[PDB]
């Protein structure tokens, strides 16, 4: 019958739960641009601080068998870049646009934020608000509220216990304007080495870099489904291993109500949504769902 | 040329670095003679409690393309037996022996290893201590390293930023007794979804386990690594995601000492030690190398 990946949040639309990760393919314009011309459900920007930053020495991205490791060091064309794509440049008719913000301090944030409201006011873009301890974290969300009069999401760093869990929905179920949560980021610091060249692969920090992909996969679906659970009131994005519709399926099973994707984008490009979309449907009438309404967040559990 | 595998470290000769991961087929006495008689240089026991635990409802691991996932929630038959083990049944003709260690309080860990120094000083056997909070941490090495009268090693879990690897090996530094460091435990609650059951896979905590095998190899390069430069009065015993004599290079050139086998080993059996240590022979062959400290630790980095 009728299927749809039609997501509705965040007072919007999407036609389907898929976006890139921040950082993947969304740091140009022309990179924008092919994200919004793609069949994603949305984009979000390129994680920004005030202003534009080189990142790290190359190479400080590499693909490998199962996923990606990098260091990019935050190479971004700057606030003002993806304020002014936000404002003027994005076309909200096609799709949806979220911008991630990653200052290097709270007040940088703040600062931003500060800019971004009335650009979030008058043109609809959605803050991704990247948070990738505790008490830090709850500051910077309390600055953020107090200066950003909209609804934001936030990019979390994946957890590996419960009480991390517990900890951070704590903190982010305190701050009612988080009504997403992005997780996951990379797994951090993961250290691969190419066994031909007795080597790391990337430049910065000895090599050390955060993972994408294969590997992150029940990392990501673990944090997805944490804070599902934690946040209730809450949107989860998914991000994280996605590289078919059948991972898309499992984020959305775990909670996700968009799903990013970041390792597998990068190697494929944006045509990447065209074939997630195709097979999370194909994925969905195997298993005569016809909406992601009817398994999000649905994964059985056997206890 | 002549190529060995052997290592000398802890006043012993191990044969090869290859052993079990704390926890993988060294719960029973077959399983601990199995992997004496096996090919590995060593072995260590599973970690233990006080007494016997039953551990979690199953499944409670599940092998998976990419590794596994558990919550065994320490089955093990006890201290007592370990103890015995080492004691009265261990063939340290054979090889080496480490007891892992896992009492679930401070006190536990005390009162065990109290009685497990007469064994360590009579047998030889070689304390893993398992770790897997800083404070708790530096609490837990203070009261083992007052009551313990030898060197022991501990097993970590892996951590995902610098800030964590010199907060971790900086107390590690504080305990001259610690005198091997395992990277790693598994990467914690990660969380498998089966896109087919629509459901996780195993049945204690909502389905989330700690993840092993190949997922976790970077990160435990990583953490080999990261400690491998931060510690180094210590050993480091690589653990995490070796299933090829390549992976377990990979180890070593990170700085691994020992080279703990679990996902690949619980899929495989004992019998794996032999293919590990012709593969880990068969790598160093071609890339000329006849011993393990001419390449553990090397790797290149970028930077
Ligand atoms: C090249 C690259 C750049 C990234 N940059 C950002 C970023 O700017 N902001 C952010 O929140 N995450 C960043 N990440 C993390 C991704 O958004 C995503 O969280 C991570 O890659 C896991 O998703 P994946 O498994 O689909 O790669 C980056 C990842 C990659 C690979
Ligand atoms: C079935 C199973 C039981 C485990 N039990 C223990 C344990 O008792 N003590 C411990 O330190 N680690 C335990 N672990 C973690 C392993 O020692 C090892 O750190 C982890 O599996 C990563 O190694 P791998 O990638 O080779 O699996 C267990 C792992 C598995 C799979």
């Amino acid at each position: 019958g009728s299927m749809s990946l039609q997501v509705n949040l965040l007072n919007n639309t999407f036609a389907n739960p898929f976006m890139n990760a921040a950082g993947v393919m969304c740091t140009t314009t022309e990179e924008l641009v092919a994200m919004t011309e793609s069949a994603s459900g949305s984009l979000v920007s390129k994680s920004c601080t005030p202003a534009l930053r080189e990142g790290n020495p190359t190479p400080r991205y590499q693909a490998l068998p199962l996923g990606s490791i990098n260091s990019m060091g935050l190479p971004n064309n700057g606030f003002d870049f993806y304020l002014a794509y936000a404002a003027e440049q994005h076309d909200y008719g096609k799709k949806p646009l979220f911008l991630s913000m990653s200052g290097l301090s709270m007040r940088e944030n703040v600062e931003m934020c500060k800019r971004l409201a009335a650009v979030a006011t008058e043109k609809g873009v959605i803050l991704e608000l990247n948070l990738s301890d505790f008490d830090a974290m709850r500051q910077c969300l309390t600055a953020v509220s107090e200066v950003y009069p909209h609804s934001f999401g936030v990019k979390m760093p994946p957890y590996f216990d419960f009480a991390h869990f517990d900890a951070a929905a704590e903190i982010l179920n305190e701050f009612p304007k988080v009504q997403f949560i992005t997780c996951i980021n990379s797994i951090g610091n993961g250290l691969v080495i190419d066994a031909e060249t007795e080597s790391v692969v990337i430049k910065p920090k000895q090599g050390f870099g955060g993972l994408g992909g294969r590997y992150v996969l029940p990392t990501a679906l673990a944090n997805i489904n944490a804070f599902y659970r934690r946040c209730p009131g809450k949107l989860i994005f998914g991000c994280g291993g996605v590289y078919t519709g059948e991972d898309a399926f499992l984020h959305v099973l775990a909670g996700a109500s968009m799903v990013q994707v970041g390792t597998a984008l990068q190697e494929e490009g944006p045509s990447i949504f065209e074939r997630l979309t195709s097979e999370l449907l194909g994925v969905m009438a195997k298993k005569r769902y016809q909406t992601l309404d009817e398994f999000r967040g649905k994964v059985r559990t056997l206890d």
